[PDB]
């Protein structure tokens, strides 16, 4: 299509030994990069906190502001476990509009500061795939973004499929 294709997943790094407990809580969107965000000087936005919750079945709720960005709306998905730690399904729980289902790979973090996370989507003509730079804090230093920049690069992305929003607490 006019979509740059999505990697073959044995080029997305798998963050080694992901504890699950550790990653909960709140994540800023620092930057988010995919086939399917551009970036426009002209029309910046600002995004709303990610919340990812563990729950006793070791799935998570994943709580988003949702795609494109426009009127900030909250939305909440299931984060089923995959293959191993650090992978999951985010399935749409019922049919609707505009319905796919993702991959979703941790590539590194350090729980306390950053995490870069890799999105593929499973619908069978979809090369559909981003990847999300989350902080803990609103600012993350020039070389962590940096390194997402080089990541997504590496990925085929042009530097304006690199979007970076304002990061806000809460919709408004
Ligand atoms: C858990 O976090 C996210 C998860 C997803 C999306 C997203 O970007 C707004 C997220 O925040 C970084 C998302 C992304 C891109 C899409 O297409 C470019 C899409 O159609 C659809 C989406 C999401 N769906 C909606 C309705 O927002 C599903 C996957």
């Amino acid at each position: 299509s006019d979509l740059i294709p999505a990697p073959p997943l044995s080029k997305v790094p798998l963050q080694q030994n992901f504890q699950d407990n550790q990653f909960h809580g709140k994540w800023y969107v620092v930057g988010v990069a995919g086939n399917g965000f551009l970036r426009e000087d002209k029309d910046p936005i600002k995004m709303a906190a990610t919340i990812y919750e563990l729950k006793e079945d070791k799935s998570y709720n994943v709580t988003f502001q949702k795609f494109p960005m426009k009127k900030c709306q909250y939305m909440t998905d299931t984060l089923v476990p995959g293959s191993q730690p650090g992978e999951f399904t985010l399935g749409n729980i019922k049919s609707e509009p505009g319905y796919t289902s993702w991959l979703v790979r941790v590539v590194s973090t350090n729980y306390n500061q950053h995490a870069m996370v890799f999105f593929k989507a499973v619908q069978q003509n979809r090369e559909d795939f981003f990847i999300t730079l989350y902080g803990r804090t609103k600012e993350l230093t020039s070389e962590l973004k940096e390194n997402f920049i080089r990541f997504s690069k590496s990925l085929g992305l042009p530097e304006n499929h690199i979007v970076f929003p304002v990061p806000i607490d809460q919709c408004i």
